[PDB]
């Protein structure tokens, strides 16, 4: 987490909206470029040896970086509200008071992932709700802020509408259907091959840790 290697660079990847990122510029290598200032005005670099850089609202139209005292040095934390419709890079120097990685300094490179084109679930005890009406289809959403935890955790499983109370097999339910593992993202796909006979249900909660959830409700046509 800190950028202690001179010619070298620390990694990170933003995959969530709201997620923070925090580095540090070590002692040797105080001082952050571009230069920081706070709010509307911070700057970032657009290549990793700040050869060019620009506005951090024009590039991630709603991000912020702080910046306070640190081993050593000064911790930035970069906050990104919303994702970007792409994917892109955006880099600091950590450098010497004053002032390929340039040889003398230590490179930081953060990844933000583009945003999810999928329903987020991210309020207390409210309900989503999604269908599936065709054969051979999928509906995605992403389980949002602070509720970053699936139930059932298991993909395998599911929960019945309307309480989402009742643990039972996805496939139970809608045979040959499948759940995506829960991505970095928080999304989730949910994919069905065949319809069911009957009309289905299918309930995921996106909870927090204090188990306050949002609730997503699928409803399945019938073949």
């Amino acid at each position: 987490t800190s950028c202690e290697t001179e010619g070298s660079s620390i990694s990170f990847t933003v995959e969530k909206a709201g997620h923070v990122v925090r580095f540090n510029c070590p002692s040797t290598l105080e001082e952050i470029k571009p230069a920081y200032e706070a709010g509307d005005s911070t700057k970032v670099c657009t290549t990793a040896d700040c050869s060019n850089e620009a506005a951090l609202k024009d590039v991630l139209k709603s991000a912020s970086l702080a910046q306070a005292e640190g081993s050593g040095g000064n911790d930035f934390t970069l906050t990104v509200d919303a994702l970007p419709e792409a994917e892109t890079s955006v880099f600091f120097l950590c450098q010497r008071t004053g002032a390929a990685v340039p040889s003398d300094k230590c490179g930081v490179h953060i990844l933000v992932k583009a945003a999810p084109q999928a329903p987020v679930c991210s309020a207390q005890d409210h309900t989503l709700e999604l269908q599936i009406t065709a054969a051979n289809s999928d509906t995605s959403f992403v389980c949002g802020g602070t509720f970053n935890v699936i139930k059932p955790a298991n993909a395998a499983k599911v929960l019945q509408g309307d309480s989402c109370e009742t643990e039972v097999d996805l496939v139970s339910l809608v045979p040959h259907a499948s759940r995506s593992a829960l991505e970095q993202s928080g999304l989730i796909k949910l994919s069905v091959t065949d319809l069911p006979q009957q009309q289905q249900k299918l309930c995921y909660r996106c909870e927090d840790s204090s188990q306050k959830a949002c609730k997503v409700l699928v409803t399945v046509s019938a073949s």
